[PDB]
């Protein structure tokens, strides 16, 4: 692997822990202003996103690579509401998105047809995160222009991607 | 709950997050330098500790309090030797048997027994912590000042400690 | 399909039938020189390749081509060493991946998607197989310096390698 | 999603839906015709492509965007046989095939890997499909020179593919 | 069969495919509007519609008839809400079940009796429809004054004519 | 019932019975002539008509009428090939539509709407029938221009059922 | 083991293997002539090859020898026809019957009882051999005089030789 997919892929491993930290953090924002379903939520995807770091965490190591975890900043930040908050979610995973696709646009410059290959599968789960972060954002602009309404998502988001 | 004891279990969340990158960490160096067997021990562990952090996140939260993952320090480390990476994590597990000394006693103190008794879980842990991580450097310092025998440590390692 | 995709698909496709010899016959040398674990896996590894080699055997016909099989050199040698021997395994796998890397290549530039396609299968392969005889130089580097070094590797690769 | 991207897929999802209909079409020319077992095979076929169709259609939606099915023109033709009828099948996936590798390289080009990986389904469908359609011409030319020969093939197709 | 019932028979067949394509479209305004319920219960019932296509299709086969697929009107059209919508659905429907009417009529004065007969299946099939459309007029008019209320039919509709 | 009606149904119960007769005799012609797969066919469709029969009859005694099997015409008939028998099979089938169409017709001209619904049976039965009928000298055309062809037919015959 | 019995092995190995590339040469050329049940069997029939080659080889190493794979010529050759295929089959599965009398000969010949029994089981499979490629020269010397026929015993072929 040439040392820039090493860094690159490394990054990504870093990002993807990032948004384990963030997305715990803000089930907590969550619990603490009530919304114990969307804590569920959170606190279920954030176990996904270390899932995510560690299949990239692997393809380092099983290509003869030494992953580094890098300084962590803080995820810590105040949200003015619920709405808001999966605001930056979405936000936040369109982001991953667009690194995905920087990745995968450096590998195939590179010529690395096996990294390409690797993250096709960041590519298309990454689709999936898009359209389940926007089905939260288009529930809450449904049910959530009142207070009972928001009591009704939370409920939802209590075993929302969980029916396996 | 005081504010002392707020800002300390949330040192220790942090101190238990920082654990779990710690041996992740490790669990890299570990394939990097060919001890699959250690590699694995260590990611189950890795997630271990994770479960420890949100253990005191839960607790946070139940009293009322909002728990505040802060930066976190890089782990990374170019350990010398097998040895020198199993002595700093039984060095790192001491200290935090000491943090978790340190914090039922200023609960005994504060005379704050909810927290006393909830404390009593990692104590109890801490125990089987330093056990498990004393008798890995033990079986070290006995089979292996060869590779005919690193190579075998590694072996038990790769299923060590797993559930029955 | 265009004649330089088919004349390259098909060089592809007697290496690999080549592999599929070559581990056969380095599973004689083993069995010869006392290593009955190495030549079982090495002999459970020639089948795979006689598959991989028959998956473009398969996508030949399929797209109206006639697969010609050519002359295969001997794949005899006279190794010094069990490491000799694996040595020249990872050397051989490297050169797959960069012939598989070069076919995809190819077919990018020639925009023919369903020849890529098809190759991700063996991008994909590749990366098992330089994991699994990385794995296995590696193991023979940390153990085995001695006799009853090498007794245990062998050992391990008796079963190396065997679905569940 | 770009704006070419968007329209390119879109009629896409169009020419799916076109091909259902004159699979649909084709399986009555064959049921008048006798031939209820080429009849049997294309209903079932028609309705595979009705599936390629909504799958596009979903990626539209996913994406934030609002499929248009479009006037389909009448799939409504002679066949002067079942031979010519077959021909005009497989020359009628071949241009479904150019058009999956033309929204493939469009992605390329404009580094949409999402929907890069998107389309790879539809690369490797449209080869089986091929595959498919070959075979039935080629099952066509050797026992089918006959009266009784068409009787057999169309025995053949009645159970081809087993979707019933 | 008289000339009138084929081409009666025929253009209802083209009714049906219409209507499959029309609740299809429909789908995709419920999805991008954000009524994924309301999508998911159009999207099922676009299959239903082209199994009583093919219903007619096959009785027009299976008397020695060609039926024939027409022009589709692309069913494109703006729909300024939900209410408005499931408004138009259930006029279509009465529309179908008026054409149903027609044709039963038709068979009665034509002394068409195995016509007459074989469209008694959609005689009882369009009071099915009608009860289940106006169900989900009346649903809707009960519920949802408000966007909390959308919210719930919504929910309603995602499982509605489903399971078990 | 009315006069006219009790006839009309006791001249077609008198037609099914000859029905009966006539396919089991043909089924003899289809044996002397070694079509064992086309006489076991005709011999359960004989069974067949024997029930269409004896419906007629329970409708007739369960109307407080007294059914009479009046004579039966010999079915004899010294057919040229099994092409002209299966031509006569599909012209009979014909006649009983025909004749159940008069019955259905007299039914509704006459208001007798507990006989037309008991026809209705008949009416989806003889649809039914003469489908088969001519998927069958719709094959004979197919495959059986010559000695090796009424074989497969035969051979197909001998297990080809009525029902669905 | 003496020397030439030890080659003689060797070159039987290597004849086992080189059959097997032939068989497998042979079912590409039915494929691309349309055959593609004879392509089944050829390729079915390539993998006995490599357990007849596997056997030797293992005689040789657990007689204390190495196994040698020399040069494998190109199996490639222009066939006029499917009779013509067979034929270079049978014809070659008699080459492989005399080499195997040869080799067992110079057994008896040198008094080397041990060879002479392990080459009994190749005695009796090629018997069988023999058999069952006779078999398919006159299956298709039988039905095989015309067009219809040779499609007829390519679907036999299929599934000849697995009835296990
Ligand atoms: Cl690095
Ligand atoms: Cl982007
Ligand atoms: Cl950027
Ligand atoms: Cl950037
Ligand atoms: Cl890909
Ligand atoms: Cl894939
Ligand atoms: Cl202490
Ligand atoms: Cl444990
Ligand atoms: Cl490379
Ligand atoms: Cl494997
Ligand atoms: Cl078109
Ligand atoms: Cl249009
Ligand atoms: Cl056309
Ligand atoms: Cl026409
Ligand atoms: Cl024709
Ligand atoms: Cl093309
Ligand atoms: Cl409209
Ligand atoms: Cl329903
Ligand atoms: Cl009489
Ligand atoms: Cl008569
Ligand atoms: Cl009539
Ligand atoms: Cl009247
Ligand atoms: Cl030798
Ligand atoms: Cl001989
Ligand atoms: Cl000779
Ligand atoms: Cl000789
Ligand atoms: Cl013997
Ligand atoms: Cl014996
Ligand atoms: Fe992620
Ligand atoms: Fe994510
Ligand atoms: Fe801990
Ligand atoms: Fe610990
Ligand atoms: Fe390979
Ligand atoms: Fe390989
Ligand atoms: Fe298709
Ligand atoms: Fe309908
Ligand atoms: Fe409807
Ligand atoms: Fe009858
Ligand atoms: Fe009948
Ligand atoms: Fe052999
Ligand atoms: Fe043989
Ligand atoms: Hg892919
Ligand atoms: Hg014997
Ligand atoms: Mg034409």
């Amino acid at each position: 692997l040439k040392p820039e997919m090493i860094e690159k892929l490394n990054e990504q491993m870093n990002l993807e822990l990032y948004s384990s930290l963030l997305y715990q953090q803000m089930s907590a924002w969550c619990s603490y202003h009530t919304f114990e379903g969307a804590a569920a939520f959170l606190r279920r995807h954030a176990q996904e996103e270390m899932t995510h770091m560690q299949r990239l965490f692997d393809y380092l190591t099983d290509t003869g690579n030494l992953p580094r975890i890098n300084t962590v900043e803080s995820p810590f930040a105040e949200y003015s509401s619920l709405d808001e908050l999966f605001q930056e979610t979405y936000k936040h995973e369109q982001l991953i998105t667009q690194k995905i696709n920087e990745l995968a646009h450096a590998a195939m410059t590179n010529q690395d047809y096996p990294t390409f290959n690797f993250l096709q599968w960041y590519v298309s789960e990454q689709h999936e995160e898009e359209k389940l972060f926007k089905s939260i954002i288009d529930k809450l602009s449904l049910a959530g222009k009142s207070g009972e309404g928001l009591y009704f998502i939370d409920k939802e988001l209590s075993t929302l991607d969980t029916q396996n």
